[PDB]
């Protein structure tokens, strides 16, 4: 009856030596972890990058989410207006945020077990009886405040011991964007994500079936599912079939808006998925074409980016 959870996805502990240049690191762990479609990389234990965003003027509208918005489809009166976006602060989106998981778990927010987060969130999704509402500070464009990482264009002051991460290969800023093409010759910022407790992204694969980086710089860990890429057919039929009928029909870049399955749901029709639980400090890598999805455990502040080989 309750979720289970899918086999963890592989975990790279790279030494200084593997750790000098992303891409190779990427392009040796490929025969493994493109089998997998997500992969989780620890970096060594004394590469601490800052938190270079601007916090005295972080300032965000997070998005509502409804938990069990698909549930509900199968009128409420005045639908539509069931909560406005407003205005937080990274403290006051923090305050609300811890507020929220200590409410609704009756437990300090860093002793909710990671397991009963995510079972939780799985039963909320199809509940309803229960409508639970969250926020998410998604989107947000790394030009706005800056990046979560220091970079050398003169808007911020970088300390000497903070160069190191500036122009480290393993900085989002730093990765190679720019995909190959003739008409490249004829003729992309990090995004970052303030989390909450049952704060979710759907499942997806990104546009031109790029590579995606993530980094968690702090908070409550990011939860992850992925398939991998061979398993990507099978995974749209299985949308198809049980998606309502009113967006099975929808072009793959709208309905990817509302491709919310439990995945036990596809595990049932043979689709592997992997899970991790991503930590503050660890990177998730995202291989071309591999489904993904999951749901913050609590407050933190992740950065993305697609990047190219
Ligand atoms: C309201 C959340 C927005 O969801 C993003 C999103 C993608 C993504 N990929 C990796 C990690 C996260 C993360 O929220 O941490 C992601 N969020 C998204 C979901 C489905 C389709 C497209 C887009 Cl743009
Ligand atoms: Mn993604």
């Amino acid at each position: 009856a309750e979720f289970v959870p899918p086999p963890e996805c592989p975990v790279f502990e790279p030494s200084w030596e593997e750790f000098t240049d992303p891409l190779s690191f990427i392009g040796r762990i490929r025969p493994l972890a493109e089998k997998t479609g997500i992969c989780k990389i620890r970096p060594p234990k004394d590469w601490q990058p800052p938190f270079a965003c601007e916090v005295k003027s972080f300032r965000f509208t997070p998005r509502v989410q409804r938990l069990n918005e698909l549930e509900a489809m199968t009128p409420r009166e005045a639908f539509g207006f069931e909560q406005a976006v407003r205005e937080y602060t990274l403290q006051s989106f923090g305050e609300m945020a811890d507020n929220f998981k200590s409410d609704y778990f009756n437990m300090p927010v860093h002793m909710v077990p990671t397991e009963l987060v995510e079972k939780e969130f799985w039963r909320l999704v199809s509940s309803i009886e229960e409508d639970v509402i969250v926020e998410y500070g998604a989107d947000i464009s790394s030009k706005d405040f800056g990046s979560g990482f220091p970079v050398k264009d003169g808007r911020r002051k970088i300390l000497p011991e903070e160069e190191e991460y500036a122009l480290s290969g393993w900085n989002l800023n730093n990765m190679p964007v720019l995909e190959q093409s003739v008409l490249a010759h004829i003729n992309k910022v990090p995004w970052l994500y303030v989390g909450m407790c049952f704060s979710s992204f759907c499942w997806h694969i990104e546009d031109h079936w790029s590579y995606s980086i993530n980094y968690l710089h702090w908070g409550e860990p990011k939860t992850w599912y992925g398939v991998p890429s061979h398993a990507a057919e099978q995974l749209e039929e299985v949308m198809r079939e049980l998606a309502p009928e009113l967006f099975e029909s929808q072009p793959d870049l709208l309905h990817q808006l509302v491709t919310i399955m439990n995945p036990n749901v596809l595990m049932e029709h043979g689709v592997p998925v992997y899970r991790t639980n991503q930590c503050a400090g660890e990177f998730v890598v995202t291989f071309p074409r591999a489904y993904h999805s999951g749901f913050n455990q609590g407050y933190n502040f992740a950065e993305a980016v697609n990047f190219c080989t």
